[PDB]
DNA sequence: CTGGATCCAG
DNA sequence: CTGGATCCAG
DNA sequence: CTGGATCCAG
DNA sequence: CTGGATCCAG
């Protein structure tokens, strides 16, 4: 990845907001890949499409890009409130890219946030624009990401440095199982991913997994069928291309 | 027209 | 954190 | 929807 | 039997 914008694109513009739109969307089109499946390039939706900047034409994941000069805040500016409210609840609800760029118009940080982390609760309605305003009565919104987990933020470029796309695809696919709250309970798929990651190396077996039985039992005290559950969860992780089934109780991390 | 889109600016 | 000024398109 | 339980190919 | 597939309850 190269980290600088194509400044020529914005010669004819005056608004720094509109310049940011052009420069950041061009950069992502030219330089980013699908953090879910690894497809490059992402495809750009048509202009004005609500909360819909890019799609991956391989896996159908959608992406909303939010960009800013400087540093991230937990509060993010957006578009129309009503259509945000509708898009976060859609079956094809978008994942969210966050991009920071420097005073030299180069990409400082670039991360993805899995889609489950932007919920209707996150979306804060703004006061309508005054009737003095050009867009009088427009109701915009801000997104409150304060509650998002540290681990939900998956960096593609971090403080100047491009990260390995395979580390990112791995982390994103794990991230899609991550729970909206620290207060929400354990969750099987998460706890099993946790065991998998405690196993050294790429290859493992069902017997390796059944060693975590006593540990899983403490967590899920009412589960009297732990082994069956381990097996069911491995099937879930397979269907998501997180592991491969080698046949008869043998697995490999992807 | 109306109603989406940008994030900047302070 | 809050309120706008640009842009874009059916 | 997800946690707990059941089924049966091989 | 063993491990992948499926069902049922709240
Ligand atoms: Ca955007
Ligand atoms: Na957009
Ligand atoms: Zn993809």
């Amino acid at each position: 990845m190269e980290l600088h914008f194509n400044l020529e694109l914005v010669e004819t513009y005056k608004s720094n907001s509109q310049k940011a739109r052009i420069l950041t969307e061009d950069w992502v089109y030219r330089q980013s890949y699908c953090p879910n499946c690894g497809n490059n390039p992402l495809n750009h939706f048509e202009n004005n499409r609500p909360v819909a900047d890019f799609y991956c034409n391989h896996c159908s994941e959608e992406f909303e890009l939010k960009s800013k000069k400087g540093n991230f805040s937990s509060t993010i500016n957006d578009g129309a409130y009503a259509t945000m409210m509708k898009r976060v609840q859609a079956d094809n609800n978008p994942n969210f890219f966050f991009l920071t760029y420097t005073k030299n118009f180069e990409v400082n940080n670039f991360l993805v946030l899995p889609k489950q982390f932007v919920t209707p609760k996150s979306i804060i309605q703004r006061k309508p624009l005054a009737p003095t305003a050009n867009r009088a009565g427009w109701i915009g919104c801000n997104i409150d990401l304060s509650q998002v987990p540290s681990k939900g933020r998956i960096f593609l470029v971090q403080d100047g440095q491009v990260r390995d796309p395979e580390k990112v695809t791995k982390e994103f696919k794990q991230g899609l199982f991550l729970r909206k709250s620290s207060l929400s309970s354990r969750g099987w798929t998460i706890e099993i991913l946790n065991c998998i990651d405690k196993i050294e190396g790429s290859e493992f077996t069902l017997e390796d997994m059944y060693r975590f039985e006593s540990d899983l039992k403490n967590i899920f005290v009412k589960n009297n069928h732990i082994k069956e559950k381990i097996r069911q969860q491995l099937q879930i992780l397979r269907d998501k291309e997180i592991i491969e089934f080698k046949g008869r109780g043998k697995y490999r991390k992807l």
